[PDB]
């Protein structure tokens, strides 16, 4: 097991209302777990906990290794597209191209003259939202880590641009590696190992898609 909750209640403020009640989930090395749910239902507050960010009250979790963390709010430091996506970890040729082009940014890259040395946040350049989105994906993946927490990195995105880029980057690329997506679209849960929909902080669902679909 790569990342374990059992019966996780978690509060932000003390004597508050429990941001995350009795939480049950667990995700082997290498499997996908979708975790969806309305807003203010925890989930990021799910992906603190597991950063440690937030302690539980009730319950026990285990998770070990490097974290890799993608907002849900897309940034950009002053630097090179290379820069912000590399972002300080030892740079490889095959790698950097590997992610640029599962995440859709070798064709926004190849239309500037300076290519990948274009400079962003430094008032020349003003990328789009899902330009910023996908550079802010691309540097959580290019980071190696044990375990990627990918909070609704697909913001600002087209249906069909988001599909594709599920499945080129988190479903191929990252195929190996133990993934937390945040993310409420019907392909994802279906593709993913695991379930878990949040509701007001508790679970509302936890499974498979099928099981899902065999309760209708
Ligand atoms: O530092 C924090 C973060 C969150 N909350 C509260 C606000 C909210 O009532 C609850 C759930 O917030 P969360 O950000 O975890 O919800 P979400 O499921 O990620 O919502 P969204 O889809 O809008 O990102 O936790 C705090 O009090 N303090
Ligand atoms: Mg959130």
């Amino acid at each position: 097991t790569e990342v374990v909750m059992e019966n996780v209640t978690a509060f932000w403020e003390e004597g508050g209302t429990p941001v995350l009640k009795d939480i049950n989930f667990k995700i082997e090395r290498g499997q996908l777990l979708a975790v969806a749910g309305s807003t203010g239902a925890g989930k990021t507050s799910l992906l603190m906990m597991i950063m440690g960010e937030l302690e539980p009250s009730e319950g026990k979790i285990k998770h070990s290794g490097r974290i890799s963390f993608c907002s849900q709010f897309s940034w950009i430091m002053p630097g090179t597209i290379k820069e912000n996506i590399i972002f300080g970890v030892s740079y490889d040729e095959y790698r950097y191209r590997s992610v640029i082009k599962a995440c859709q940014l070798e064709e926004d890259i190849s239309k500037f003259a300076e290519k990948d040395n274009i400079v962003l946040g430094e008032g020349g350049i003003t990328l789009s939202g899902g330009q910023r989105a996908r550079i802010s994906l691309a540097r959580a993946v290019y980071k190696d880590a044990d375990l990627y927490l990918l909070d609704s990195p697909f913001g600002y995105l087209d249906v069909l641009t988001e599909k594709e880029i599920f499945e080129s980057c988190v479903c191929k690329l990252m195929a190996n590696k133990t993934r937390i997506l945040v993310t409420s679209k019907m392909e994802h849960l279906k593709k993913a190992d695991k379930i878990l929909i949040l509701h007001e902080g508790s679970s509302y669902f936890y499974g498979t898609f099928s099981e899902l679909q065999n309760l209708q």
